[PDB]
């Protein structure tokens, strides 16, 4: 029920909210069917429409006109945007040059520089090129101040998810809107964009920015805008908070316009239709900016040009449907488009299978434009899948693509040319980033980032202390002039066991063998020092990793290696090498294929046995630093250690295998050298977080040796390329991939063909941060570079896309 007899007079656009029955005056009232009876007469005026004209300069003030032009607007703060332009002699704030504003010029009373979110739907990251004459206001806000080429969206690129990422710092799995559609199993309740259940906050977790404020003491506007309320009033509405009274006045405020978006679905991204959506959000920007510089707040307030996502071409025809794969098909529910997630139709089938419906999906027609997931297989710089609101069964959609259950679905539901919701690494999905401001800088590019970074710089620039989240706080300080955070490294939690020789080759019984008893006072104090460290300096370019939990664990060094081996998880944490752009690659020699060695420096009870893989059908091994890289016969057989052995499949061999024989050298050759850092990963319950020892669900056979469900590589180099890896004097360039550790290589279709056809594909498509890396295993990289703290940061964050510019 609404009371809806109460009025809106002295009320309208109220920041409070007030409760069922009273009937509210707020910009969300429509949404709900709630506002009082007279809230269009009073708060929604629209008489005389949104701009002052010579004629109407000092009229006597009308109080049923949209905006104002008599005298007394400026004080009464609701002047049409373009008054002091029309009545005054004033320009345009598009048409002034611009001039740094190198500290805030506020009027008195104000605390702090307010902070204005211009959120655009939709608007994909190359409008901001292509657009550009159509566009000057956002333009002179992008030159002027500081801007990325293109920011990345979180998955799904869809407006929900990514709207409340940009408020929250977290991916969709935490914050818990993990699609604009959403089934939640322990409530039995379904969350749609129409309709009422989306408003219940048991759907929103996380710590969105206007609440982070609002504890903190600074003030918030409303951020949601009700669709029919026009964009000149929602200007309005923010340029007329900002005249309230010091202590009333909000310090952080929110547009949002569902343009370009609407077009684009109806006309697709270029579509000739699509210049006058973006004529016409230039022009409310520029409505906005006249009205800060009416307000004298124009070299005061920060303004964030961003949006939630691109938009790719996308028609009806270009469907694949479920009902032509699967016999089923009335058996499962699929939220379908540029996703697919499948579940079951009902719960009291027990005759439902996901290993069937998988394989029934999988590689089945030559030129499919879908890929099959389990969830916990999905590349995991997707950060998708903890979460009970994300079902079991993902369907990867190529761009371009939809997938829906059946035809019916499609023709009783062409219209559309535009959609999104594709993997946030693809071009089309980019969408925009502009800070323009006091402590943004002056004219200034940065280099793409992604938008879960975003709500600490937003924190930053109101002095709130942001809630836990996912973003790196100090990867974005290259953005601002001031109000930097600094971080510090994070203290290391458990120190190294420095073992030397310990234990006789009797000692050790593990069913291992090598033919190494190939039998000098020059070349023995040598191979010495390179037990104790020597060239590890070489090897271990940027400090060694710390350790952030609690564990035991040694450093071993070696002539062409280092690593950290983990006594309890019976192999390397990490293995760290460099190979110069000279180095030669050479073959695993005839007598030594089988060969494993003991490692005299680590006890028989915490090294591997061969008899387990022996007696494992289904696992081999393989090794963390690659014998095909030795720089000599001899350094070769430190490759054969126990120490440096890790268990895999052998269709995960195949991909290691070419990696490691022939990317490596390729990224050396291509690089000037590379420093690579490799090693396991374990994330059985797929939280993206390091497993403890008693979460993992698959030892080899017969032992307590685990089995990782991923490798990693961090491979660094030198980001100006006539350096090499090794003698690097600046900046660094850095990629990485977590490849997931799989029995099968039921992922690429193509896998009976050579490796050259297929690995490298694979590896892209499972590229990642290091920031991943080390939520994966409590490790911090990059100790001790000659580099700033916060440049590290950037680095750690880094994402390479292999996608064209
Ligand atoms: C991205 O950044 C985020 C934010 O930093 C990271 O997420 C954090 O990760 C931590 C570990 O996974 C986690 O800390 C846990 O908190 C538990 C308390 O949870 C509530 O309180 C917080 C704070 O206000 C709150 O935000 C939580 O919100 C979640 O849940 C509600 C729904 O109930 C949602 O609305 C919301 O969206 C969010 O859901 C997400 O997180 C949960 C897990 O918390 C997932 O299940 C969801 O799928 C979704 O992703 C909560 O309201 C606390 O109980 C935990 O302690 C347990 O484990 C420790 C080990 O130290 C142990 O001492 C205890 O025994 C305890 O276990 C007991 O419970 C078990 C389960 O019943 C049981 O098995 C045991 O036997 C025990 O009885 C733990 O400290 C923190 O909640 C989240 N925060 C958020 C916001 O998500 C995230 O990791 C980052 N990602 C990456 C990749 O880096
Ligand atoms: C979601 C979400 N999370 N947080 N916010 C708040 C937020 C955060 C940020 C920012 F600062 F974070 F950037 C910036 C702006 C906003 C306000 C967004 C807003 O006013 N709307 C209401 C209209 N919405 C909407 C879209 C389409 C349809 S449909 N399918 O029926 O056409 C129905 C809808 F209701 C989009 C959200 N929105
Ligand atoms: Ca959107
Ligand atoms: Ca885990
Ligand atoms: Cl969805
Ligand atoms: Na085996
Ligand atoms: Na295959
Ligand atoms: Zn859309």
């Amino acid at each position: 029920w609404t009371a809806t007899s109460g009025s809106c007079k002295g009320r309208c656009f109220e920041l409070q909210e007030v409760g069922p029955p009273d009937c509210r005056c707020d910009n969300l009232c429509k949404s709900y069917s709630s506002c009082c009876h007279d809230f269009d007469e009073l708060c929604l005026k629209t008489a005389r429409g949104w701009e002052c004209t010579k004629d109407r300069c000092g009229e006597v003030r009308n109080e049923e006109n949209a905006c104002h032009c008599s005298e007394d607007c400026l004080s009464r703060g609701d002047c049409c945007t373009n008054y002091q332009v029309v009545c005054k002699g004033e320009s345009h704030w598009v048409d002034d040059d611009c001039e740094e504003i190198k500290v805030p010029e506020c009027p008195a009373g104000f605390v702090r520089p307010p902070l204005i979110i211009f959120s655009v739907d939709g608007f994909r990251a190359s409008y901001m090129k292509k657009g550009s004459k159509v566009m000057p206001n956002i333009e002179k806000l992008r030159s002027c101040g500081t801007h990325a080429p293109y920011m990345r969206p979180v998955y799904p690129t869809k407006t929900f998810p990514n709207l409340y990422t940009l408020a929250t710092g977290l991916y969709p799995e935490s914050h818990g809107i993990v699609g604009n559609s959403m089934y939640d199993p322990v409530f039995d309740a379904s969350f749609h964009l129409r309709g009422r259940e989306k408003f219940n906050h048991r759907w929103w977790g996380g710590q969105p920015l206007w609440i982070t404020a609002t504890k903190q003491g600074v003030r918030a506007g409303t951020f949601f805008w009700s669709v029919s309320i026009p964009h000149e009033r929602r200007i309005l509405t923010i340029l007329q908070w900002l005249s309230l009274p010091d202590n009333e006045r909000p310090s952080v405020y929110a547009f949002y316009s569902e343009q370009p978006d609407f077009s684009g679905h109806k006309y697709g991204p270029f579509g000739p239709e699509m210049t006058n959506p973006l004529r016409e959000i230039d022009k409310t920007v520029g409505q906005l900016m006249d009205g800060l510089k009416q307000l004298r707040l124009h070299r005061c307030v920060n303004v964030i040009f961003v949006g939630d996502h691109g938009m790719e071409d996308v028609t009806c025809d270009r469907t694949e449907f479920l009902s032509n794969y699967l016999t089923n098909v009335d058996d499962i529910t699929l939220v379908p488009g540029t996703l697919g997630r499948i579940r079951a139709k009902s719960i009291n089938n027990s005759k439902y299978d996901p290993k069937t419906i998988i394989a029934a999906l999988t590689c089945k027609k030559p030129d499919q434009h879908f890929k099959p997931y389990m969830k916990q297989h999905l590349p995991k710089r997707l950060h998708y899948a903890n979460n009970r609101r994300i079902e079991d069964i993902h369907l990867l959609v190529d761009r371009r693509w939809h997938v829906a259950r059946k035809p019916l679905d499609v023709y009783k539901k062409c219209f559309f040319q535009g959609d999104h919701g594709f993997d946030n690494k693809v071009n089309s999905m980019q969408t925009v980033f502009v800070g323009y401001g006091p402590t943004f800088k002056y004219r200034t590019k940065v280099p793409p980032f992604e938008n879960i970074e975003l709500y600490n710089v937003m924190c930053d620039l109101l002095g709130l202390k942001p809630a836990p989240n996912n973003g790196t706080h100090g990867s974005l300080n290259h953005l601002l002039r001031t109000n930097t955070f600094r971080p510090t490294m994070p203290d290391e939690v458990s120190r190294p066991n420095y073992p030397g020789i310990m234990y006789l080759q009797s000692e050790f019984d593990l069913g291992c063998t090598c033919d190494d008893k190939v039998e000098n006072k020059l070349e023995e104090l040598n191979k010495r020092l390179h037990t104790k460290g020597s060239t590890k300096e070489r090897h271990l370019l940027y400090g060694r990793p710390a350790v952030l939990y609690r564990t035991s664990y040694d450093i071993l060094y070696h002539t062409d290696f280092e690593s950290g081996y983990s006594e309890i998880f019976l192999m390397p944490l990490w293995t760290s090498y460099t190979i110069s752009k000279q180095a030669e690659v050479s073959s695993i020699p005839e007598h030594l294929t089988n060969c494993v060695r003991p490692d005299v420096r680590v006890s028989p009870g915490f090294s591997q046995n061969c008899l387990a893989y022996k007696n494992d059908k289904q696992m081999s091994y393989g090794f963390l630093f690659p014998p095909y890289l030795s720089s000599s016969p001899e350094a070769k057989y430190d490759a054969f250690l126990v120490t440096n052995m890790v268990p895999m499949y052998p269709a995960f061999k195949r991909v290691w295998a070419y990696f490691q024989r022939v990317l490596v050298k390729k990224y050396a050759s291509e690089r000037n050298g590379v420093n690579v850092i490799s090693g396991p990963i374990f994330d059985y319950n797929y939280d993206g977080l390091r497993d403890t020892e008693d979460e993992i669900k698959q030892y080899v056979e017969g032992s307590s040796i685990p089995v990782p469900t991923h490798y990693y590589s961090i491979i660094t180099s030198c980001l100006d390329f006539t350096q090499p890896a090794d003698k690097c004097d600046g900046p660094l360039s850095v990629s990485s991939f977590i490849l997931p550790h799989r029995p099968d290589n039921d992922e690429s279709c193509n896998s009976s063909e050579d490796e050259s056809k297929w690995v490298e594909e694979l590896m892209k498509m499972h590229t990642a941060r290091v920031r991943d890396i080390e939520h994966l295993t409590g490790l911090d990289f990059y100790r001790k570079t000659s580099r700033s703290y916060s440049e590290i940061l950037t680095l750690k964050t880094y994402l390479h896309t292999y996608e064209s510019e």
